[PDB]
């Protein structure tokens, strides 16, 4: 079958790499011995021949790249180009300044130019990148992940025992803090036979400990509720969205209200009561919310949120909240 | 008047046979084995050679379909593709990569393509069994599905009784928990000599008990709001509304409102408080709502419905709220 | 003047002969033995074979048409299109597989196809007579209609003088019960100089103690609120509307509050105050009603409705509202 | 001048004459007998050879018309036509059965024909007569007009001072109560050196004690909103509006919330409290009153208008509001 | 220079003249002998050969014109059209029978035709004749203008001191009772370095006391709400606001809101408290207020405004406000 | 490198030099002399021959330009067509009277013609100039900046401190009292290893302490809000918000609202409670905030803002607010 498969996928695997190799020659050229550093979670130029990394220690390294001609403003407006039509897009300095991407494996770009830059010779561009290690619980442990807590040995019984069981978990707090490397970990407790779908942006979520699953991925006109929406009508037993965002918080709502088991999310928040506030305030973008109080959106989370963990910038938990 | 009825039925007959039969061809070829299972609720294959059923007893089995060319991916794309045309649809990697369709005996199933699967070589399918079997409220007696409760004997007797003089009855619980079953062995105490009319999405309800009766089933361009309110125009007694949904809710709730004769249907909530919540949610996405308070909505509710039967993930009542 | 009035309306009833006449014998056809039956009030086709009358008694009686040519697919069809063309309307397996029309006479008709009955040999068809027949007032009394009353000659007294002077009554009650034929018999109680004006669906409302009156009646583009905005510059001094649905409700409202004389008009409700509550939901459905609030609303009705009488399902009243 | 003002109205009185002509004829030849009656309020036909006219003492009186052919189908059509195209609009038994328009002098007129009538033969008519007659206030005290009133000598002081003053009056009750023909007669204790200008639909406002005063008309594409705010740019004293009907109301509003000086205007409403009620209502039917509460609607009018006055069915003062 | 500005202006200047001309001329033959009365306020013809002048004494002085070629319909017309013209507008007897526009120096002008007048012969015409004097506050004085308040010396004291240190006055009260020539006599107390910006519809407003202003003015296409806005963005020390309408209304809170310097404005407003009240109406009619509470907008004002002076009918203060 | 930079920028830099040095050269020509000025903070030409000058110490200084060629009527034309065309867009005597501009360098610029000025021979201009000198934080000390608080030692204590902690911290007052020059020199106390981003219309803000940073600026099609989504895709540690207007408000509402680390931004405002009130008015101008209460919008501000920092007119610190 794999001759009568490959044979199935020819066109439009031609078609994929003759739209892709460009893009990766270009982003090899430039961001090679970066993409190949350790630890790392974002990578900046900010236009001054200066390349700037962000490690997981929470350390800005510079890197001078100032004898380079990957970095010459032809090579990176080819760069930027590449990263648009990948993703039938157009950059340029009219309608278009501002573009927001994806490299060839999935990391996402964004490139800022003249205008929207300080100046002509100027151009901008971040990429960061996603979660690709898996550390086991047992290692946040060590780590001393719950040492900031009063009832330590209460919180790491309740994560265990709770998600077991099917309880609505919610991990929050800024970019890079760890949210996602966290569900990860956590995910160890979810009993092997459960069925689990994820709904990403960018694939991050490995699974270890479950033979049955599904990954859904977002992008373009497929947006996030498009496959919650999905995943509804595919059998799961637990579902991992992998971040909260928008419109598609008022359909995580329903699906709590529909008295489902075990959902596991990422949410940007500063604490326990921020996150509920959060919840209902992205809530409401969403048309179908219009008819709904504040009150009566901020009461429901708290009676269907089961235990939020939020963790501050040194990737600790520093709040345990359970219902 | 066969004859004539033959030569009358000639031309629909014709084209229904055309675009069906690809696709009974297609769906035999691949999972005739698995349709065939006794007691299953969820056929589902996640793109990498198993295929998952559920059983009724909540485990998952998986079978490994390797040596199959109907697994090829030429092959599950064919079938896709019945799927979309026999719903006048379209699925490809592009614009339409997730599809909602039935199968040739009406059911649903959901289909996901690249780039929403993870990869090239990942094709998702699963398909939902309807509730094909009627089990006589007495088998439920016998499986101690009222064990849980204080008042056995008083629930016991509410539904009998309550059913029997025609009170607004509403089952809820989660996804293949016995809610269609359970309101199917009821139907027992409705007395013979009503008019029953049902609203369903597939074929489930049969009626063993009652002669005067209509079924009005909605897809496509005819929606549950319609079938209800041509419901209204066709002199029922009872009226079963399958499964409750989004915009329906509110066209519900006028119903129980104009004094209407006992009405029986089913809704994804996880208790008694959740569905009166859940039904204000629901009835506030209809636009003759929006003039309407929530607090207005959820009291509605609560003074027309009679009795609310929730459902575990064992098959059984554990509360059985009555007015 | 009749020869000149006869070539006057020669080239409009030619026209409606020409479309109505099929649609009478398709009608004499199938249901001329059914029509010609006494004291019904539904007659029901479910596709099966056998056609359903419903009594005044509460009683489905069915009877068999196994042998009859009329009720042969293409037999059906062709009334069914019949109907459809006489409200200039189509009727199909498609776009149009649910109908709403009326017979020759006026009775309403609901027809419904495949697919959305159960299946391709299924044809689905209710018509609902109308109240053909004034039962008086005294008749009433006779058959215990307020005998379920602590208050009956209270009840009696009310309904006689509180009619003579001109309050607003509302008779609810669900479908069938004989809220119309109760608002006909005591029109007895209107003084004889009062100039009438009734607003119907079909004619139902006889004249017999009344020579100033003007029946209005709406129907295809003429909807239910342009005959009650017309009846309010023909100078009425009572109006009878024969049913409250929807956005009539609103305009209805404001015939009340500019305190307008004796309003009769029936209502599918369950009780006096679930009647308060309907008037206030169906008043919102209407756009000039945003801005006013629904505690707002059913304050109102409940300030300028003088009297509700509710009936139940053995045509008894059961509660005798009175402000 | 007369002369040349002559030949600047050839054409527009040659172009009103040819439109104009058909229908002084036809209105002749129907109801010529009719509209010369003393004391009318109201002229119908009821399609059945009987012409009902409304006598000011509230009593009807029916006149055989069924040896006259001006009641013949062909010239009630060929009236109605007249009445269609001289407000250009059209009326026919199709998408206009029911037309709104007025008859050489002004008076109102509705017309309804077939389907919305009960039949082919039957076309409604009724006429609108204008309060025509000025009686002094004076007549008004001789008939009694305050003698239901706890307060008599108080009640005609109020209004004479309160009047001269400058003061906010209404005048509400039902149709022929006779609020206009009040107004009118009211007028008398308004300063003769105050300019005053009136905005009504038919002409019925005399000035006899008044030399400086703009009559202003509404009717086809000019509303009543329309007049009000060309009045507000006129400079006026006092402001005349006829009668309250729809989004006029909270043009209305904003002129008191002004301090605008004394204004008198007519409304529908059974009662003071109906009316403050009322006011609020149909202020809340137009766009600007969106963002306000009905409860900030009601107190605004409560505080503004310094007297209500209402008049029953028998012509008298039955309640004197003042603030 | 002058030669070369006087060739820059050359085609603008042709282009007002040919389109003015007509208009001076028709001007003064019509009204040039009421245009030359001193203390008038307002200029009125009713369409019946009498033209009505408004002293500034309140008293309304009749002027007979019978036997003048220039009231003859053809030169009203005439003087009409020019009128429109002028403003690029259009004035017919059919959709366009209502007038507003300006004389060649601004006075505003409201021109109504038939049929909204009366009749055939009757022309509608009134002018309103700008504040064209500046009275000195001493003045104000002098006549008594604060006579009629207990805190008489107080008043006089706040005012001056008051707007010396910038605070934010309002002047309100009916039209033609002085509060343009207030606000106009005040601003002698604004500092003189102070820069000021003027918002008028139509010059009134003189600078004898300040050097470094700017005037703006609106019409046409150019709102209000745009000079206020473009005002913004010309950094005044002072606002003086002619006349508070409708949205500007709420440009006008934010401008209040940000923590500005001493504005000056005048309303048509009863009282304080209907000011207050009429502050927040005037401001709900724009856009970006329907997320804003009404008595969120009535607190506010009564924050940030100062003081408010409110004026009678006989041009005195009878109540000085002050927080 | 630079070679090949040369080519990729000679296209680009060759169609602004076409389309700024016609600007450039008529602004040298009228504005040179002021533009060299010293401590000037805005430049105004009031279409009278005289141009005022706005300086540091609030005091305006007028120069005489009558023997000057650069203000001929001509000449100002030139000038303002070089200024609309600059920025894409016309300014004329019709439709485009009102026009928002930069000159070469930035500063905006605001220009206003006739019919909108008082005349023909009035041409208003008047020029804002950015803060371009950096003031440290000991030299605020030194001018007493705090002076006018009773904890002048705690208030210079909160600002070192939490600003190095990350606290959000606003500026406000009013235009030209020193909030851009303040957070400028506030910077100090950010730690240099933090990643800073800024968000400003002008370039004012200058990076003396901090090595890793990227600036945006907004104008034409790009807006503030546009930048701010932009930004938070960039990963920064600290985001500086040049200015606050309207809907970029309800923006930063959320970015506070998600934990994100110290914000400094500045807005017009008289006092801290103006401020919280001004942030919830301007966050309901933008959509996605119509189902959240004025309420709900304050508080959250409230609980969000950790220091506030208001400034008089005289350049000082008259309210240091703290949570
Ligand atoms: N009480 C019961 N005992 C054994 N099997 C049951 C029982 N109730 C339901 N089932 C089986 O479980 C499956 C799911 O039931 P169903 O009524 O369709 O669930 P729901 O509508 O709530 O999703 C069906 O195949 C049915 O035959
Ligand atoms: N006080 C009165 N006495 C006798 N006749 C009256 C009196 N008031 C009104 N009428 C007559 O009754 C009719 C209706 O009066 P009108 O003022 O037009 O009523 P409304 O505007 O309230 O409908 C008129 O023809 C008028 O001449
Ligand atoms: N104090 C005063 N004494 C005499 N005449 C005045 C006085 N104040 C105003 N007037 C005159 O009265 C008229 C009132 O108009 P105006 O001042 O513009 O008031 P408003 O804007 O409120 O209509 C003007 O023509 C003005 O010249
Ligand atoms: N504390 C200060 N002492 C002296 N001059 C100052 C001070 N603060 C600001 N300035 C000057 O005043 C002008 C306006 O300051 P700026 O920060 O731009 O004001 P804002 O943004 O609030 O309008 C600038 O030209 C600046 O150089």
């Amino acid at each position: 079958l794999s001759a009568e498969d490959k044979k199935f996928l020819e066109v439009e695997r031609a078609l994929k790499e003759a739209a892709l190799n460009p893009l990766r020659h270009a982003t090899e050229e430039l961001f090679g011995d970066f993409l190949k550093m350790e630890n790392i979670t974002e990578i900046c130029y900010n236009g001054n021949k200066v390349v700037w990394v962000l490690k997981n220690n929470g350390e800005w390294q510079p890197f001078d790249v100032r004898d380079r001609k990957a970095f010459s403003l032809s090579r990176l407006m080819h760069f930027a180009r590449c990263c648009a039509s990948f993703k039938k897009k157009t950059i340029d300095n009219y309608e278009n300044p501002i573009l927001s991407s994806n490299l060839a494996n999935g990391e996402r770009v964004q490139i800022v130019l003249s205008p929207v830059t300080v100046n002509d010779e100027t151009i901008s561009i971040s990429i960061r990148i996603p979660s690709k290690t898996t550390y086991p619980h047992s290692f946040f442990e060590e780590q001393g992940f719950y040492n900031l807590l009063d009832n330590k040995e209460q919180a790491i019984s309740a994560i265990k025992d709770g998600i077991a069981i099917g309880k609505n978990v919610i991990v929050c707090g800024g970019t890079g803090s760890g949210k996602t490397t966290y569900i990860k970990s956590i995910m160890e407790f979810i009993p092997k036979e459960e069925r689990i779908i994820s709904i990403e942006d960018t694939e991050e979520i490995v699974f270890k400990h479950h033979k049955n699953y599904t990954q859904l991925f977002f992008g373009g006109n497929i947006t996030s509720a498009d496959c919650l929406k999905s995943c509804l009508r595919m059998r799961p037993d637990r579902i991992i969205l992998g971040e909260l965002r928008s419109s598609e918080a008022y359909d995580f709502y329903n699906v709590l209200c529909s008295g489902h088991k075990g959902t596991l999310t990422t949410l940007h928040a500063g604490s326990s009561e921020e996150a509920f506030i959060r919840l209902a305030n992205m809530s409401s973008s969403n048309s179908a919310a219009r008819n709904i109080k504040f009150e009566s959106l901020i009461e429901g989370f708290k009676d269907l949120i089961d235990m939020i963990v939020h963790i501050n910038h040194h990737k600790q938990c520093d709040e345990f909240y359970i219902k």
